[PDB]
């Protein structure tokens, strides 16, 4: 995924995703139905 696609789907780039802790990573995957 593009960084700005995965912006699109979570909102945020890959980057600032992993700096978020990982069970909000994973709530964000399991929202979004994007794992």
């Amino acid at each position: 995924l593009s960084d700005e696609d995965f912006k699109a789907v979570f909102g945020l780039t890959r980057s600032a995703f992993a700096n978020l802790p990982l069970w909000k990573q994973q709530n964000l995957k399991k929202e979004k139905g994007l794992f």
